[PDB]
């Protein structure tokens, strides 16, 4: 019990990338992945 959510960051699990919010950080670790999807798909 503990009213606060304060530690080495702002956010817990949040995504501080765009604001992804998540349970785990194992959630947001498999998600800050995928913001490597640019290369792929472009226009000319
Ligand atoms: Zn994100």
């Amino acid at each position: 019990g503990s009213s606060g959510s304060s530690g080495t960051g702002m956010k817990p699990y949040v995504c501080n990338e765009c604001g992804k919010a998540f349970r785990s950080k194992s959630y947001l670790i498999i998600h800050t992945r995928t913001h490597t999807g640019e290369s792929g798909p472009s226009s000319g």
